[PDB]
């Protein structure tokens, strides 16, 4: 069975790439983790840093999450990130995402023994 912080490197890590490759990075990259194999996730953040430096995050900023847990963690600089939103046209199994390249803070919620990420916030 697939643990959470096993999960969230599946669905968050493109450590292999510096920024988002063309506009139709996130078409491509949603199709291959078989991250749509059910559904078309209306919004996924892929971060293009070492895992490192990603779990890093778990001992920096503390903040409340959006939904109003304090586990999260808000990194103390800025991240190469790729935001992932679900379109228009998109048809199962065809899911259709804009792709947009920022440099920005994440926010990353932890827990475990080992204290790592296990689910994507925001990014600000």
């Amino acid at each position: 069975k697939e643990t959470a912080a096993a999960k969230f490197e599946r669905q968050h890590m493109d450590s292999s790439t510096s920024a988002a490759s063309s506009s139709n990075y996130c078409n491509q990259m949603m199709k291959s983790r078989n991250l749509t194999k059910d559904r078309c996730k209306p919004v996924n953040t892929f971060v293009h840093e070492s895992l490192a430096d990603v779990q890093a995050v778990c001992s920096q900023k503390n903040v409340a999450c959006k939904n109003g847990q304090t586990n999260c963690y808000q990194s103390y600089s800025t991240m190469s990130i790729t935001d992932c939103r679900e379109t228009g046209s998109s048809k199962y199994p065809n899911c259709a995402y804009k792709t947009t390249q920022a440099n920005k803070h994440i926010i990353v919620a932890c827990e475990g023994n080992p204290y790592v990420p296990v689910h994507f916030d925001a990014s600000v």
